[PDB]
């Protein structure tokens, strides 16, 4: 091993369930929320999935006072919406608050569970459900008995070793079209996850083995633009249609961001209009979204709440957003 | 956890290197082969890289008569061409299928991935000791601490090159590595991929104890592209040439490996061929940026299906379609042949 | 194999370090009283040990009461004792027995270990975190690294004084350490194993992440022996003045730790009152080699056997009760005033 | 850890019985041989078992080639002696020398257990390959993880009789186990290491994976002591006598194996043929209570301090040599066949 320069002790997943474990309200959390998610996904709920935070966390006290904030906005519009904050501990090319919690280089990975695993348990144990993006094979044990949905990364989509664990995770996951505006790849993906899989994996005792899993059929296509946007309703259009082709369910969830909002958190609300028109209008394949948002609209490379990573739209934008769909879907219903 | 049916005790990487240790000459194999990669990809050496053998080992018998052969064409025709087989135990499938002999020798679905690390890695040995270099695709994250030690030369397939954890993998290892196109045909995932990996990381792995740790690696700057087709073939010079400009936009080197199958062959094995002729003329006609190129080949031409019913022939593809051994030597003579042609 | 019925899973030391960690105090706690003993091992000191407690704890909240109590008289009798209480959570059996509170914590053959150690864990630290130090015997090779680091002081229990893992065990301990004599009054014992556990070893082990592995230590300086009495009791200023000519002639410091109880009370628990008398007789007196003491004291005297169990009561060895107890400490705070 | 100075990587036992496998020779070894006490030890055998062979294993080569020979005695005298070479490793010393073959096996103090591990396992599956039933010590709890499924039969130590930790492994061994009398002679130790042995217990061990879990054994029946010595000797018929009258009270079968070497020889090989000698008339005379016999036996008799080494002596306790192991055995097997006609 020329190319390994320093190999340094990590925590077992054990250690921090053990020091952080799912209080009963969290625990509570976690399962209603993956059934309500269910529920929607196999067509019982004309709710909407609204995951919806920041773009990643990365101070733990803005990221309570916007689960705060959006607990509230959950209990006002549950009939319409199941809102679940996104808390995203970062695919890049070229990384988290787990990878370099004092994000200074020190990698100091042990600590940036310990910051990580108690802030997920702090929002479940509220009463907000959260979502998470899983990019690591390993980390994933630290934290899943806290999600109750999340995503595959677009970079991430096609790799088969991402498919396997998607399989046997807990909650229902997405997967992000290609970088080019195909389904395919998350197609296949979806196909591939819903299948059982023999894989090795690191147990909670942080050693390596054999595991088997059932299949996850709680998988859905994420959209999330290509060269050009794919929200509207031609896009749709195609996406169910490919869908009932591969002989998977006609749903869809669409990410207002990235390349869905042209890359401008304030198109974000464009897409928002767009979408509430469409199930205003009687969509019902729409069985979810997805909003970059924080306290503060804008980036950085600290303002208080404010993004360090994407750009994403503000609280007044995103009580705005909110009302919108949970209007657009009383239309839908009513 | 409720989608995880069973868990199983699995040998740590230490269990396997204890009990198939590398002798001498394997290692010397290694050593010598990732030396030669590294001067062919500082531009020190003219010689060709050739990544050639079967789309997927399922068979130590037939890959180890495969092995001989190739062995006495590696000793004829090393002046020319750096001959690496490919003992591929890792496949990414589309959607589902058969893994490789690792996460199931047994072909049936049975999973005896301990016997599967105890096959691959003796073949592996096996092939070493006799002289032969090999090559793998790097998949998974947790089989590489089993087997790379044996490893001369690595590839990270087109649907991870864009994955985080395959490129923070490879900034690690000891071989050379090389990163396909997207599967769409696009050149930037693989650049950007290279830049990656030749950058220091730190992230969570697996040790040779089976324990997960926290890793420094040192960057990895034995790392090129590997042409492998998109919707269209990417192998022409006109191809090559925008690969080259995009490398060194980049501040790589611009030089490629061409696969001459997958999309580059169309999924039509005997395209590979086809391939092989244009390549040739280009080496041939002096282009110097084409370090290596990667042929999927096997003693019986064609592939067979595990679901046919019908009985495995020997020595014959279970997964993508190959060319024959007649093929394999005429091709692998067409490319030492234009390898001496363009240094003249 | 064949004797195997069943493995099960155990969680490794840093699952129960990070849930329990030391709280500051704990740290402090422990801190101290580690740096207090080693004054008194090297003679820099005139006050003396006291380790006193439950043979050892089957329940935390009887265990809680009692720390509440000794604390108050560790604080009082502060400038002539240094009170450190007996937690013993293992106990080796003369052939079979309950094996103590992490082997059994619910005392009826389920052997919830990982139970067992977090129950374990949680009482040493809130003992610790209150102030009040704690003493045990190390008798299990893998239990160390769950608890050592709320150990003040440790003992090698008389029938492993011999025990090469347990020398070496001893020898990479952060607490100092005592080596009971030989079960027959031995003292030879535990002069080897004050020497071993004095000097560098390599061995095998278990580290916190629960791995075995190979372990190179530093060695012990802060061992002592500790008399117990053997085919009769060996307290007595005759036998004081034997074992400190052995420690001399083997180099050692000429010091003692008295324990009034097992073969030198006729495992008659009032006995250690007697015995009380007599050390501190010898300490009035001016004895400077008896650098501590060791006594089973419960919340009520006497001991009982294993349902329903009676409130504050020894399932082990019978211990003296609190009223004695107190005066016990009183006694003892009395002779070390007179030998200074 | 302040006096903690290092840690270092310990292949787990997996490792070594991967490279390492018990092959069927090897297998069949150890199940025969094991059977084979097991029915002496249930009075159901007549025969003497003999664990025989060198204080402690320093050279392989030297091992192997003292295997071959016993090897050739054990079949020769087989109707009367079931022969059990001994395969120890190190020479347990309360001041320091030679760590034993496992710890120190390049004799110099460099500690490559990895290595020693290796050499060890390596000896012993050879031996047993070869149809030589192996008898090994068991001093500490990490170490029989790697070599016990090729120890037909186990000791342990003298001075960890009374240690409940010990009596916890010896609950869980797979071989039958001998306990040795307390230092000064009692047998009081070793009655309740047998009864705390016999007993299942619950306690934590390392696995075969190298992590510590939570084992439950179903006690162990086939114990038994062994008399090394107190004082003074203690092979005589008035000391079997004494022993097998306590093991009748404790509830216990009263048989012993006896130690011809250490305490009983006064610490001079020579004299184990003296103890022979006294317990062939024990035998011969009818006794039934002496099961077994220790002796310490190598290729060439004496010690020598560990430059070249002379090939095949002692680098610990001294041992009769090859003419006296020979004569010896004869000696043994003669008595048998006069204690059964
Ligand atoms: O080995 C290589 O160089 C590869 C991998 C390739 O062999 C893949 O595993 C099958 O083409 C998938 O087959 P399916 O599409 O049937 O899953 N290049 O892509
Ligand atoms: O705690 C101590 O200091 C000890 C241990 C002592 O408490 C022992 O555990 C019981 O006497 C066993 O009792 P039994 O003899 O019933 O197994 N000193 O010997």
């Amino acid at each position: 091993d020329l190319r390994i320069k320093e190999i340094k002790e990590l925590l077992p997943p054990v250690a921090l369930l053990e020091k952080f474990p799912a209080t009963e309200n969290a625990a509570n959390t976690v399962a209603h929320a993956r059934k309500a998610i269910h529920k929607i996904l196999k067509g019982n709920d004309d709710r909407l999935l609204v995951v919806i935070g920041p773009c990643s966390i990365h101070d733990p006290v803005a990221a309570k006072e916007y689960a705060t904030r959006l607990l509230a906005l959950r209990e006002e519009l549950k009939d319409e919406l199941e809102i679940v904050m996104r808390v995203y501990f970062k695919p890049r090319t070229t990384k988290g608050l787990i990878n370099d919690p004092h994000m200074d280089n020190s990698f100091q990975i042990n600590d940036g569970l310990r910051i990580a695993r108690k802030l997920l348990l702090d929002i479940n144990d509220s009463g907000l459900p959260a979502a998470g993006e899983f990019l690591d094979m390993i980390t994933p044990q630290y934290l899943a008995d806290l999600m109750s949905w999340g995503a595959i990364g677009a970079r991430t989509t096609e790799s088969q070793v991402h498919r396997e664990l998607a399989s046997g995770l807990s909650c229902p996951v997405g997967f992000k079209n290609g970088t080019d505006g195909t389904i395919k790849v998350a197609i296949d993906a979806i196909n591939a996850a819903g299948a059982p899989h023999c894989f090795l994996s690191v147990t909670k005792w942080g050693h390596s083995a054999i595991v088997n899993t059932s299949g996850n059929g709680d998988c859905h296509i994420i959209l999330r633009g290509g060269k050009e946007p794919n929200y509207s309703a031609k896009h749709v259009a195609e996406v169910k249609e490919g869908l009932n082709k591969a002989g998977l369910p006609a749903q869809v969830m669409i990410d207002f961001s990235h390349a869905n909002s042209s890359k401008q958190f304030k198109k974000q609300m464009d897409v928002c209009a767009d979408v509430c028109q469409q199930i205003a209008g009687g969509e019902k394949a729409i069985i979810g979204v997805m909003v970059e948002s924080h306290l503060v609209e804008g980036n950085q490379s600290l303002a208080y709440g404010k993004s360090i990573t994407d750009a994403c739209i503000g609280w007044e934008d995103t009580d705005a957003l909110l009302r919108q769909l949970a209007n657009a879907v009383k239309a839908r219903r009513g």
